[PDB]
């Protein structure tokens, strides 16, 4: 009886195995754009992805994930709310059964069709496992997806999904450039939060970009052909793999822009 997104194992059940699910710094949250305070001292955000080296893509039964070779000082996030340097290790997505839902964060209660999470670890902790345990160990760059015009840089991802349809499948996935997934603006909101999947560790600085990327209906439809199940099991489409907004509790969301 593994955690998932269904009626009997979904987000409302997670707290039994992972009591931190009811903690003080859980993610995602609704971003109240009127309450968020512009912070004129945030340093400029620096997203330096030109030497990123992708390795493999996987269906883990909960999302699809592209892992990067993070053994060297390449693809890094710094500045903004962050102290030091955070190294990209993987990205994955959350998406809906319909275009009107799928994101984890919301903006004034608005749900986007999907959300991209680029996950980075603080290099002061040596690798991602140790970093994942520290209160300032991880930084996730979150990017909303809306349905409209195609995102050309997503197409190479979309086209490999047929090869990882079911849980447990993986494939080599080299030379993917995550710069092709970024919007024009780096305007963002930031707050202290958690992983949005078990174990829900409260170790993430969230940086959520204001500007969504547009992807086509056809691109997101291909996400929805993935399966939660393993090969040979009854087909359950991988859709609505998003955790809803959690209580903000005492937290402040800061804006990088006026
Ligand atoms: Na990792
Ligand atoms: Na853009
Ligand atoms: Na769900
Ligand atoms: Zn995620």
């Amino acid at each position: 009886h593994h955690w998932g997104y269904g009626k009997h194992n979904g987000p409302e059940h997670w707290h039994k195995d992972f009591p931190i699910a009811k903690g003080e710094r859980q993610s995602p949250v609704d971003i109240d754009t009127h309450t968020a305070k512009y912070d004129p001292s945030l340093k400029p955000l620096s997203v330096s992805y030109d030497q990123a080296t992708s390795l493999r893509i996987l269906n883990n039964g909960h999302s699809f994930k592209v892992n990067f070779d993070d053994s060297q000082d390449k693809a890094v996030l710094k500045g903004g709310p962050l102290d030091g340097t955070y190294r990209l290790t993987q990205f994955h997505f959350h998406w809906g059964s319909l275009d009107g839902q799928g994101s984890e964060h919301t903006v004034d209660k608005k749900k986007y069709a999907a959300e991209l999470h680029l996950v980075h670890w603080n290099t002061k902790y040596g690798d991602a496992s140790k970093a994942s345990q520290q209160p300032d160990g991880l930084a996730v760059l979150g990017i909303f997806l809306k349905v409209g015009s195609a995102k050309p840089g997503l197409q190479k991802v979309v086209d490999v999904l047929d090869s990882i349809k079911t849980k447990g499948k993986s494939a080599d996935f080299t030379n993917f450039d995550p710069r092709g997934l970024l919007p024009e603006s780096l305007d963002y909101w930031t707050y202290p939060g958690s992983l949005t999947t078990p174990p829900l560790n409260e170790t993430v600085t969230w940086i959520v970009l204001k500007e969504p990327i547009s992807v086509s209906s056809e691109q997101v439809l291909k996400f929805r052909k993935l399966n939660f199940n393993g090969e040979g099991e009854p087909e359950e489409l991988m859709v609505d793999n998003w955790r809803p907004a959690q209580p903000l509790k005492n937290r402040q969301i800061k804006a990088s822009f006026k």
